[PDB]
């Protein structure tokens, strides 16, 4: 299989360009140049690039400096036809933000987190970014007491409110990215899965311009159906981004190769983004990689990993597109009554004094009957799995 | 430390009535009598009890059965002085329900779904219950291709509309609250944490009408915070209900008396819940357990553990208390900043314009001083486990 | 792929036959009668049928009665051919048992457990079995201070001593599996993991004559990878007997057909089991299925998901063959030094005095330049799943 | 309470010395001066140090500058009166160690690893160290087919087998403790649990000297029974040395104060450690604390967590032994029947040909009468609680 840029394949600059500086050891590969990043990546099929503003000018970098890292990576993007469709800031790895960025319990570091993100909300409207990812990675606690939820979730808020203000009078047009977390690196993160950050962008001043970005491993680290997740964002239409990334359950977060995780998740995923409604994908925005080559890894691995995140999204997509197509599975499918959840409950019209009046719906209803009717789904999941082996 | 009826102690008949039959082993307690039941918990000091429909008549009782039922039952709590401050359906014991009620493929099964419940709000109504709890644990799957998420939301919504349209056409005066739990008897449940619940219900036609109710070994189940997710809960003003109960991490569904799975998480509640804004607490509902007495234990095990309930929280209650009035601790609290969190990250009047123009809270910020001074929040934790233990 | 008798595919009479009653509903089948489970089976491609003393014979069945099922039972044995290559013994539904088996803290409970495994040694060794399955699903606790577990493993060993003992002297010929569970029904299982129940083992009496049965799942349920816990109970030749079933991570027992939980861990699981050292297979004892048809299916589904179980484990035999047969994967394995782990770290006849002597080994070992190279694994591991989804 | 050096609590020089680099920021402390750590560990009533060699002698010194730091640090030592009881090799930082130490496919590595811990031993001897503990951190994988784990054991054993023959031959006296971790940083690493680090040893060519070193985090990490394990561990005997800290549940590794994680398992622990037999501890090693002060710390809270965790064992021996010494525990004690599981199952002298004579056992045995009655575990438990909350 072949990527295209219609495809909209995106990494993160941090990704190819992980060190592999874990917790317990030091780094085992050599920084890699923006540039060069920009170069390859064109190279294996991307067609976007992502940054913390951390990432491409070193922490405190004079503006001399600092403008003429902008100037090249411009350049690089330029001659490669690559575009930035995400910016998002670093408010997790500089000391100061050890108590978090937005929600630290020091007004002043809330301050300056604020400033550290209008300066990178600049450089993403001059770039063209269309979306900002906020990553709370500091937001949180280690102890109960140490941290006022309802505080913090007043000063998240105030903070938002103050961006979106920005960059409506700016004209930037940018929309927000809140991405959820539970844990690591504080021991519990604010807005721990994609519910929890859903429900808190609800409650912001002009909502309509707030989303999130969920990320695979994110919701997989506390167990839950990163599928059915991103099936409820949907229908909240508040998938706004997302990051593509395998986990291997409850442990620390792994950020392996997109599928290299839960592979039956990883499937039924693309089925989900892809063969939406009249065949059009339900998902229109980036499929961004936030993921990691091993440490184990030397640059040689480091751009084998990068194309096999590509290639396992465009096998999965292929397997998902057969499943569908299937005449044994829409047979299947029909049998399971999964297309019978469509229609409504209530005939068209019908309200309590109706259906109230419906013997059907309760009086002389057949429970036992139906009760033992099977639903056939073992079937079906069995077809869905022989697709994926490609064995049918 | 004795009970009051203003501590507002509540218990589901299915708690103590529960006879302790497994998914590996039988039953090993006979069936508790309901007027027996009202009155024992009366004499433990519960101000209230709770039930599904199916706890106090059996499936299919006949209405003669079924009214002579209800005659005594409302008889026990006219004597004993008990109330009745929520009601809740059985909505998935049945063979019927095995793919859902509200959300079951089946649209017959559906219908029916609502009929049960539209029932049992005429009862809880009659009984002056004010709470109707909504624990959809069939709805969900064990396979993705199974359910239509989608749709299966727009089930839920279309039924929940529904009640709120006949309680509101009735003059029933009810508060809805959807109770979440990420998994178990299905692989994966709709609405799985406390975060996707509040999401979801903020999407109905009459949102002021819903609410949740969280359960702490629900949340545990996922390895969350339940101290914090009921602070956010809070945040939205959403907490119409709180079923108290313990377990440990991930696993099973182990329903143990609040306080016995994770401790400390136990107390940071109280604290959270007693230890409210004004002296007052920040929660104002009924303190419901939703436990199992262990399959080891006989009656006299089982009044011991509804028991153990009370005393667990009124533990806790008062090293919470002393916690927060303690000098030492208020000193931890002020080198930890916890209160500098409640003032607003902004200057009144301060906008992204004046926050711009302040050199302090970026050009001139030494982020470097900041970031080495210390938080002492280790030291604040170590005075709260202190005070739980009753060493202060 | 069809299924040989060669394959050692078997099935416990629980599995096909259970009615799906679990904790939150009743059964949504009606029973199995043992004659027609085993007709089903041999039709299916089973070689063999396993069977708690209770799935059989119905607990409390007068002689008369139990030799009248074991009588027919045999007759289907003999007319289909099928086999009995194990046998076990439930100790864990029956009240009685509610604190254990062996280890109930009640002395005449464990005089009794002992008498019921006993006569379930007898009926085994006249069907034939060579191996006792023993799960102690009830051995454990749900408080710390309830069980003293220095004296319940005294007393589990003091159990097993004496079955061992019978079997030898009556020249049963068993081999005797114990199966490790980390909780589910206890909140907490004594030997927890395949690695606890194998130190235990060592320190009976007749070691030689014990080893485990461990379960996909089981193993799952504490996020524990499978396969690598497999390949240590190779390593010690205690892999006995083995349940192969799906689960996904830590959450109640889901018992899915084998492959649909970690398929990614079921494809390296049958790599591991047939492409063992010199062609042949690693493991030659059945492929016991423990699995459970889900709760939403009638017997049509039963059976689709018992042929489902041994469908999955052909075609991840055929893919793993393919996989190792592939010369590209092969230069890979050779690029990541996968069979150099197999070279002895030392030379032949080196000791420590050579091996300090050995600047090579540390004066002028270049610890940078080794530091430095990539390993290849993501490549590696990339071509294992392109071989797993038929892309390859 | 005050701790004495009869309570030998032992801290690593990594542990108070952790300059709080996580996975996702930089150090937030200054590098701790061993000499200073020696000093300050002296005041708050350590009675004993442990390093890696690469915490006390930069990775790289030369002799002159190696015998410097060692010469300062044994006057240190002379000075406060501070013991080494136990000194453990860094395998895991350096690049070279990426895929392992001792079970690196790298056969360089694998020599290196064995050379740079024989060096280690040397001045572990020369401090009176007792104990090596073994940590193997980068043993394992990320991806199946890059490990056999056959031969990584293989390898393992050699390597150890090879110390033990040095020790012994150079009178050293040391007893080897190999401490096991489910995973992270290696996805999934070597020696899981315990369970799984017991049976290993067990295979070694001179098993007495050889034992583990369970830490509380991570058997938490897998979601198992701490005190438990540790149970289990004694019965074998091969505790021979117990890392403490805390840990909430499967996530990253957290390395918080013991008692900061799983209250009510540090709780049992003590309990087990101290009220062993004979009045006395089951366990007499060193009592030491492998923990990590946040990062959201300075050097003031660095103190504070180091004397939090001997605040935290004593509190807790404190409320044990109230415990154990109330009368109506020891009166819930025996309605539990806790001490029955002490007395043997079969009478003196009784085999199966008795057991098998005794009708009571079997035949008329009344198992519905046994399981009809309750163990009184809620109540012990409860019992158990208030003793931790001082309210009894
Ligand atoms: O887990 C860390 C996050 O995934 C991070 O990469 C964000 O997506 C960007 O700040
Ligand atoms: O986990 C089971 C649920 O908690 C149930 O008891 C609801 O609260 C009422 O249906
Ligand atoms: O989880 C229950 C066990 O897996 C059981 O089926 C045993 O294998 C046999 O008693
Ligand atoms: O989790 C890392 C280990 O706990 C480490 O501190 C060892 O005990 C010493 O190598
Ligand atoms: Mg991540
Ligand atoms: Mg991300
Ligand atoms: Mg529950
Ligand atoms: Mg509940
Ligand atoms: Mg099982
Ligand atoms: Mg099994
Ligand atoms: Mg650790
Ligand atoms: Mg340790």
């Amino acid at each position: 299989v072949q990527a295209t840029r219609e495809d909209k394949f995106s990494f993160g600059l941090w990704t190819v360009g992980w060190q592999a500086r874990d917790a317990f050891g030091d780094a085992t590969r050599t920084a890699l140049d923006p540039v060069e990043a920009v170069h390859k990546l064109a190279e294996i099929g991307a067609y976007g690039i992502t940054f913390h503003d951390d990432d491409l000018v070193p922490f405190g970098s004079d503006a001399q400096t600092r403008d003429g890292i902008i100037a090249g990576f411009k350049k690089a993007l330029d001659e490669t036809g690559l575009i930035v469709p995400m910016v998002t800031t670093n408010l997790f790895t500089h000391p100061v933000f050890k108590d978090g960025g937005f929600t630290s319990n020091d007004r002043s570091v809330r301050r300056y987190a604020i400033r550290k993100v209008l300066r990178q909300m600049d450089l993403g409207a001059e770039l063209g970014a269309k979306t900002l990812v906020l990553w709370g990675g500091r937001e949180g606690a280690e102890y109960d007491s140490a941290k006022d939820v309802s505080a913090a979730l007043d000063r998240y808020r105030e903070a938002l409110n103050l961006l979106a203000q920005y960059s409506e009078d700016r004209g930037y047009g940018l929309r927000f990215a809140i991405e959820p977390k539970p844990n690591e690196p504080r021991g519990d993160i604010l807005l721990p899965t994609a519910g929890h950050a859903i429900a808190f962008v609800q409650e912001l001043e002009r909502p309509e311009l707030f989303g999130i970005n969920p990320e695979t491993g994110h919701e997989q680290m506390s167990n839950l159906n990163f599928t059915q997740g991103i099936a409820q964002a949907l229908w909240h239409k508040k998938l706004f981004h997302i990051d593509l990334n395998g986990q291997h359950g409850p442990k620390f977060d792994q950020d392996l190769v997109f599928g290299h995780g839960d592979l039956l998740n990883a499937f039924s995923l693309v089925d989900l983004l892809e063969n939406g409604p009249d065949g059009a994908p339900a998902y229109d925005g980036p499929r961004h990689f936030d993921y990691k080559p091993s440490r184990t890894e030397d640059y040689d691995g480091v751009w084998e990993s990068a194309k096999a995140n590509i290639r396992m999204y465009l096998l999965l997509k292929e397997r998902a597109k057969a499943f569908r197509a299937d005449p044994e599975v829409q047979e299947a499918l029909a049998a399971s009554k999964v297309a019978e959840l469509k229609t409504p409950t209530l005939n068209p019209g019908e309200g309590y004094a109706e259906l109230l009046a419906d013997r059907s719906a309760f009086e002389d209803y057949d429970a036992d009957a139906v009760g033992a009717k099977g639903f056939g789904f073992v079937k079906l999941n069995q077809l869905a799995i022989e697709h994926l082996l490609g064995a049918r």
